């Protein structure tokens, strides 16, 4: 017995805990504490190599999205020399975080989950408000319990992953190590969740991997509160490199590098599609062929039955296209309704639209959403805006109103089409943008062909209906048409462990964060055999 | 509140491993084979492309070749042209919904039977076909069109049915459910000469999983192939699941990379034509409805590594088997051995004395065969001009074979060459052929070595360590962690078996999505999550903005 495997053990976990934030709560208390230890302040927030706090002439700002005059963070670019001294220092650290146990590495992960759940909470929560623009709730769902959920469902995965072993028969042993992959992962995450650049560098890291961090520009001050907490928490230095850059950089970068092993990318598709035809350019120089991930975004839809639940469709369809003012790769952006229900459900989406309010989320917890996230986004959605304004078969319902003086303020806005294949209903806009489609009642079955076949994309999707056979039909028709699919709930709020992530055709490659099978992405197993008696003569007794 | 959805209870299954026969004198197995090889003494089968359940014929006809008596055409076939590639896809597309929206168990049923023909009333043929048109002795063709190929049928069927058990965590007011749906779109898998049981696997284990296939098999394995592609017909496989169509790779290729549904490639061979695949793939990215899947193994050049502790005679049959079983031609087989000074003596006198033993024959008439011809002509004329680059090479000698002749068969001797450079190119290059060289090390440069068995190749596929020092074992254990992806402690680099020894590696060897594991199988489904909630939602506003 050369080789003894030690037992691998199991780990329980469960969802942590959404807090409502009632008055006289502890975390309404500590949350308010937070948000004014923010006020008036810019973090400079460095480059981080090994321990080393790197600055470079490449000064970047970012901004309040809904008070644009504070700068909560002055931050710079990594070029590409800092790039690649960032790259050799991860590459030596990289055997060793390999090496170590799996549950040695978990244990890093699950510390930083307790941390974020309790004493830098408000902390995380408060960084994702003032910098990403984010309400109370949004920021807790993301900084706080997704995030939290992320580290401790991919400790519990990796550590059961250990489990999985072959089958050994006498007179042989034989065990699968999961190697992290031999190399570096680039992770590259958006600014529309606090979570997605934990997870998008943490994943990797937990499987044994090095990462050099690309984190958004536009979520900066969380992105670094993440990584201080995971330095804090264990992580050895040079396993997480946190290199903020300007993109096309970055991106020319890491492709160039022969020890590129995985880009974990979260964004859109061109940019996706880019990177993966740099790879492709480079295939020759890579030691081994480099894994891409990648999540792209989507054009979701509501689609309503006659039988569905009117309240029901319209708390769900308000919430999902107008919370975090739609900047989420989930947002229905396109509802389907039939004639008969109309004018119930235009009066009450017309009526609660008077009453959303739109506001700074850190003074007033009244504020359904704030503004969007940089001046970018804001002139990307108003030309939507002068779209819906110049089509003929477009016709703004409600909002339409945008106000870049203070913050990136855009109102909710309710459109809509007369025609099925409008632009509006294939494009993602990314901002409070919600285009309605009625359909003839009879006319409900080549109305769920047309939610199939309108747009490029597969991400999410929900089906309003109180009839068995219409929700058993309309599962089977859109069965490609949505990745997270949902029967009488809002198409967006996936929960780790609960509803893993992700889409295919246009969305991206399906993953499924979320879920027990993402790490197996940044894991290239090994077998062992060892042979315990000596082997016999080389002929075979049939010859 | 009542659950308008309802999910099946889901199922388990029960496998082992196919044993292995031995046909000694007397066996039914033996018997049985000797039938089966006289069945095809003589013949050539006209073997069509097979689109649904049509079989069709082009102009573009081709032969497979005995490569121990390549006088013996052994099938007439032909290149699928771009029209019956795209027509193959045509169909196969129209077919797809009804076969992904089949239970698991269904589909699973289709290959479980195929491996229970293949077990028994159908393994006489299948390995009686692996030898006269791949050129495998029984053994050889036994692990392989028999053991092998058995057990990915049976243990993906298996890993199949019981990842339908992995569901999500539910909570009030909702019931959560994973569908593992098939790609959307149609797989394309190739397929390599070397085994019979690789084919099967490449296209099976996608239809498996609810996906739609155009399988162009190996041109030098097409009578095997076909053989197993009707015992899954005739295991009922529905038409237009798996569409049969040999076709020139770069045309296959260009084909299968040019159309919007493709959603997969599946294959095994070199490491040029899958890097090619992935430019062509990256070059038409903006046509296609989703982003492709590539999974490729791609060969190695695998290592022997020996410490002065080893086993002398394990050291001996381990690497004799490694190096020269199917005349070297596995992906697996040890191609570089190290040797420590010490043992060199010993090791050397006893590989040179068993090399004088080894018999080079027709399999087929001769049992008492060790390996035979090589594969065709391409790998004939590679080999040797191996051979006489180690006869020119001021660091190479051949210290036993070197002989090779291909009047007859494509017949290579088994060939041992010592190497004075540790980086010689044929310490490097993957040759597929009965070429062993072995590097001798001063005992003192152990671990110096070791970086070399680890840096010196561009790939990482298998490799074994002989050692009976537990601290050495460790050693080189943590050293050698990226030099192989099947790794070996004691025993020789081929040979691994399904559900015991997944197989694959990384570096240039390929994707390492480990075939033969409970993993594999997750590259062809695209999960979708429904959540389906009992309750009403409420209101869009939350208790604390109030
Ligand atoms: O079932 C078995 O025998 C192997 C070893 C433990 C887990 N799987
Ligand atoms: O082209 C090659 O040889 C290496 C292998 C992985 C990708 N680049
Ligand atoms: O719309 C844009 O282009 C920028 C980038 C992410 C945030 N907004
Ligand atoms: O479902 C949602 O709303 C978020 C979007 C990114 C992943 N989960
Ligand atoms: O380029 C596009 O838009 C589509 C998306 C998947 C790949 N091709
Ligand atoms: O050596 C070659 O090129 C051919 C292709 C596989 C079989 N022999
Ligand atoms: O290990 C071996 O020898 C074979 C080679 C292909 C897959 N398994």
């Amino acid at each position: 017995h050369m080789l003894r495997w030690k037992h691998t053990s199991s780990l329980k976990v469960a969802n942590e805990p959404i807090l409502a934030f009632s008055q006289g709560s502890p975390e309404r208390d500590a949350l308010q504490k937070a948000l004014k230890d923010l006020k008036g302040q810019t973090e400079a927030i460095p480059c981080v190599v090994g321990d080393e706090e790197v600055w470079t002439s490449d000064i970047q700002y970012q901004l309040s999205p809904f008070n644009h005059a504070h700068k909560v963070a002055k931050f710079c670019y990594a070029d590409k020399a800092l790039l690649n001294r960032a790259i050799d220092a991860a590459l030596a650290a990289r055997k060793e975080w390999d090496l170590k146990p799996m549950a040695d590495r978990a244990q890093v992960f699950l510390k930083a989950a307790d941390m974020l759940s309790g004493p830098r909470r408000a902390e995380v929560l408060a960084k994702t408000m003032v910098g990403q623009g984010k309400t109370v709730i949004q920021a807790e769902i993301d900084a706080a319990a997704e995030l939290i959920d992320f580290f401790r469902f991919n400790a519990k995965f990796a550590v059961e992953l250990e489990g999985e072993q072959p089958i050994s028969v006498p007179p042989s042993t034989n065990h699968t190590v999961y190697r992290g992959l031999e190399g570096f992962v680039a992770a590259i995450s958006p600014f529309n969740f606090t979570a997605i650049g934990g997870n998008l560098a943490g994943a990797p890291a937990l499987m044994g991997n090095v990462v050099l961090w690309k984190p958004s520009d536009t979520a900066m001050l969380a992105s670094y509160a993440v990584y201080r907490i995971l330095r804090e928490a264990g992580l050895p230095p040079n396993i997480i490199q946190f290199v903020p850059a300007d993109g096309p950089t970055f991106g020319d970068t890491v492709t160039s590098s022969e020890h590129l092993c995985g880009i974990n990318f979260t964004g859109s598709v061109p940019t996706f599609k880019h990177l993966w035809r740099q790879v492709a350019q480079n295939l020759d120089r890579f030691r081994t062929f480099p894994r891409l991930a990648g999540e792209c975004g989507g054009k979701n839809f509501h689609f309503v039955h006659s039988s569905a639940d009117v309240d029901s469709v319209v708390s769900g369809t308000l919430r999902s296209a107008f919370e975090y003012g739609g900047q989420k790769c989930s947002a229905c952006s396109r509802l389907y309704v039939p004639k008969s229900l109309w004018p119930q459900i235009k009066g009450r989406l017309l009526e609660e639209h008077s009453r959303i309010k739109v506001g700074d989320p850190a003074e007033d917890f009244g504020t359904f959403f704030s503004a969007v996230i940089d001046a970018k986004a804001f002139a990307r959605i108003k030309k939507w805006l002068e779209h819906a304004r110049s089509s003929p078969s477009l016709s703004i319902l409600a909002g339409g109103q945008c106000n870049e003086s203070v913050g990136y303020y855009v109102e909710p806005c309710i459109i809509e089409s007369k025609d099925p294949q409008e632009p509006i209903m294939k494009e993602e806009i990314f901002g409070p943008v919600l285009t309605v489609y009625v359909y003839p009642d009879d006319k409900y079955r080549e109305t769920l062909k047309l939610v199939d076949s309108t747009t490029s994309y597969g991400l999410t999707g929900a089906v309003f209906a109180q009839d068995k056979a219409i929700v058993q039909e309309a599962t089977r028709m859109l069965r490609n048409a949505a990745g997270n699919f949902y029967i009488n709930d809002k198409s967006t709020g996936s929960v780790v462990g609960q509803q893993p992530f992700g889409g295919a055709r246009a969305s991206g490659t399906n993953d499924k964060p979320g879920g027990p099978h993402y790490i197996l992405r940044w894991t290239s197993p090994q077998v062992i055999k060892e042979t315990h008696k000596p082997l016999g003569d080389w002929r075979y007794s049939y010859m």
